[PDB]
């Protein structure tokens, strides 16, 4: 899941994610959507999830606190997606989450005009999101996590202004990025990759529900 669910909520319409992953990582990907007020349903095998698209950034009533401990792949995309409109969210996790710094994403997003503040430790799991991402050249280290660039890849197109993520060195897992842009494309957005780094995304985009999607 991770993305499929996030883009599903950031989209307009009900989209199904088939073959999802049964793990707190996904449950929260759902729970996060759940907290912001994203409507969706889960099958019986806990692998099929349909979500009534929110039509864009999931607005949190009052401030939120999402615990994406085992959702190391969900926090990245969330920390980014939630910095779209204007929502006060706290993205935390389990002790193991502390082994997954998020500063690289925060700056990358915060650089695009996103509102992100460090809670516990700097560049660590906790994050205070307050939306605001508009666009602009973003810097994301190549060796970090495919969910970092992916986070910006999904969030940036929904940004009023176009964004460029320049990758310092060699992407951590381009193959992951390939899926994201492909799976993201099904949602209605396209990003332009450069020399195995730099990314060019058009801002002011919108996410639509492709209907049913199979997460491999």
């Amino acid at each position: 899941s991770n993305r499929a669910l996030l883009l599903a909520a950031l989209a307009h319409g009900k989209t199904v994610l088939t073959n999802l992953l049964d793990s707190d990582d996904v449950r929260h990907m759902l729970n996060a959507l759940t907290a912001l007020g994203v409507s969706y349903t889960l099958s019986a095998d806990r692998t099929r999830c349909e979500i009534i698209g929110n039509g864009g950034p999931l607005h949190a009533e009052g401030a939120l606190e999402l615990f994406l401990g085992n959702a190391g792949t969900a926090m990245r995309p969330l920390a980014a997606a939630l910095c779209l409109g204007s929502n006060d969210i706290v993205l935390t996790g389990e002790p193991r989450m502390k082994e997954r710094p998020i500063g690289h994403l925060v700056d990358a997003l915060r650089l695009g005009g996103a509102k992100i503040t460090y809670l516990e430790q700097e560049n660590y799991p906790p994050l205070r999101l307050q939306g605001g991402f508009t666009g602009g050249n973003v810097d994301v280290d190549g060796s970090v996590s495919s969910q970092f660039l992916t986070a910006l890849l999904m969030t940036a197109p929904l940004a009023p202004e176009d964004t460029v993520i320049r990758i310092k060195g060699d992407l951590v897992s381009k193959p992951y990025i390939d899926i994201t842009l492909n799976l993201m494309k099904t949602f209605g957005v396209e990003i332009e990759n450069q020399h195995y780094q730099q990314f060019v995304v058009k801002g002011g985009q919108s996410y639509q529900s492709p209907g049913t999607y199979l997460v491999e």
